């Protein structure tokens, strides 16, 4: 099950992010129910927004404010809701509604299209706009969000280590 | 797995239903294997036709004609195959092949689209109309199907009870 | 030709609506470029965002603002970007832009076409859900554009819909 | 325009159909308009089918019913609406409806396009299954439309075919 | 689990094929994690090609290559990654990077579209022409492949029942 | 109608795209007729591949194997096959097939469709990936296609491409 993927081979440079939300899809709000690993619906979102990258968390991770470390990972297609992808993380919006949204992109192993993204200010200007954009939108017609600003790799990866050993 | 998820938050009021079959999708009739709780191809359907609506049945309950209860979910967009919504039921289209599909309608707390629905009245008219003729025409091609009649929210929900307990 | 299609069958109740932008659709802004007919990406819109309904014109009418009249019509599927769909108008969203005023229509299906939208007659029969969304789109699609700015300022009536598409269809002549 | 599309290359033998209807598409029936020639919304069909084919029409042709010669046809992938495919006939599907007498052709990718269905040259060599198919579509799409019923006469071979449509393209010069 | 999936009813006449990748996608390579069970994103291809065919494995087989024995399965329509199809075996494309990749066609069960089709001669000319082509080109920008032939129902049974025995 | 769309608002800098074959699509190879301009299938490929991105040609061009300059265009997402891009030329792949000498140009979404390209400016800008994806299909979309071949041999800079353009359009005069 899906309850049983690791959190990475290596932690915080190479993890597995387990999917809920494809890229560009209809605005239907997935979620792996926890107890029983399968993908339950939370609710149909109500504005008329698409998240802009694969939506979905770390396993075995629980940051503050509760849950696993929510990850987007940009594909050159969308995945396929419950998928697990291999990447390394390159940077964090943080925002309060405190939270933080970690980048993510594939893993070299998976594709090459993006070893030259090593860090937050190597990610597509127009990408990390939208990020923001929509995590500050999307929620309009219900819950609120107010994005902050965007922090490294290091940054990432600390969120990563500090909600491993805080799952444990 | 989904052999784990519950009947719902609260019999027959509040259930979750574990999505075979999404609405408006191509004529592939998939089942979740009781043992194993993986998605089986059923058929490939040889009428051109589809679903209505999203079809799954409530786990944890045991009908007459064998199975688990199963249940016609609207949704504004189709949901993805072994997915689970928490919805209330509504109403139950009873037919002879006897079968009584119910109708349940997301919980209000996935979306506000349809909290006005609360009995089988409710549900819009054409909608009624064509779960009824696709019952009644689908397996014209193979097994065959008599629409009876609709039921209210009532009977929906004793269907459920019975169900439930009769899998105990 | 799209630029041969008829304003409708009996303006402004019985309308014809060119479709540019299905509903549900990838962001991308097409428009038919008035000279050819042929349709042209205006642009790959910026934020993650979609029409919630198919969105296009009304042919043969010119708005203050020197276009066609705008029209958003929900349908049960998503239509073809270039199909002409028969629809009555019951609504205006009223709006001001960067450039100034704007208003989109709200037109549904003709009862010909489906007999759904049948008892929706007015602004206020459209789901306030539906109401919602529209207004949170256009008020938003362009937030990721320098200089660009929707503020919605309301709906109106089938009236005022009316209203607005023989002003323009009569502007137009 | 789609209203300058030939009927074919060699009638009856090599003909185009303009596809106003993909193959497993959403239900909503589109139809060229005759003057304009851009794609209408006909009608978002009420029964929860499809089209098990690419439907169209035969251009420059005029059957009985006052409409071109109706034509479906596979493909491996469905097609654009408003595309023109060069197929080659095999059968008619007879049938009658409310109105009166009905025919549908099926014509198959030409050749040149696709060799795939080389082996078929008459009604006979079509899969059981999507004979099947198509009568059950044609016998069951309309019956949630009050006063519209369709009685499947049967099938006729590529000869009856190729005779619809020169009967029909000559009735239409 | 897709990990408790059976080889099949009836090996090596009637078997079960998890579906991994379905027909006419989006170039996204996945795999069934042999220890989880869940679907990891193995990689993009890079190659502006798609998988003719629903492409899986059968599980509890293990050949030589070390993995199960892989299968491609035509169906009307594309399957679900990470489903299950019923079908019977009717030939192998033997080629060498030596690999044999199989080829079985939906059980008469699912559909009767294929009944027909007892051994690899009864495949339709092209699609055994665009399988070979497929894996012949698929890694080019990558791994190589060269496709030595087709072999019959026999020689494709053969091999499901050397690695089911090889991998008890 | 399509056959109306100019070359572009200021060659060969600034050129309009039509549209013939969207990016990941199915394997329908579609063609816009040059006498009625509308969208011909112009077969289904063999092989089980698809165009890396959008594909089609320059109107009122005329390359010395007779048809307009072909375009590939990248593009966030899918094009609808038909409609128009306005785009900037930035390379050129040269290649010889079975009836001789061919180019291809990429061209990418002009600044105020999307600012998304600004910096590719030319060949070597483009992704690596891209580049080879393009070569690939190229070189092998047509194997499954008896006494076609394809032998790419190499790209060209901006510079070239318009040369191309140009070339083509007064020779179309
Ligand atoms: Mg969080
Ligand atoms: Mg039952
Ligand atoms: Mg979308
Ligand atoms: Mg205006
Ligand atoms: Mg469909
Ligand atoms: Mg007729
Ligand atoms: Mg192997
Ligand atoms: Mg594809
Ligand atoms: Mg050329």
């Amino acid at each position: 099950s899906l309850l049983n993927v690791p959190a990475g081979k290596d932690l915080p440079e190479d993890i597995y992010v387990v999917i809920e939300i494809p890229a560009n899809a209809d605005p239907i709000k997935y979620e792996i129910d926890k107890e029983s690993g399968a993908l339950f619906v939370d609710r149909f979102m109500s504005t008329a927004m698409f998240y802009p990258c694969n939506y979905g968390y770390i396993n075995h991770t629980l940051s503050l404010d509760g849950d696993p470390v929510d990850v987007l990972v940009p594909t050159p297609y969308p995945l396929q809701p419950g998928s697990v992808i291999r990447c390394r993380p390159v940077g964090v919006l943080k925002m309060t509604d405190e939270d933080a949204k970690l980048v993510a992109v594939p893993h070299s192993k998976l594709s090459k299209e993006y070893d030259h993204i090593k860090d937050v200010n190597d990610l597509p200007e127009l990408l990390k706009a939208q990020i923001a954009h929509f995590f500050e939108h999307y929620k309009d017609l219900e819950k609120w969000v107010k994005v902050e600003g965007w922090e490294n790799a290091e940054a990432a990866k600390a969120e990563i280590v500090a909600s491993f050993e805080r799952a444990k």
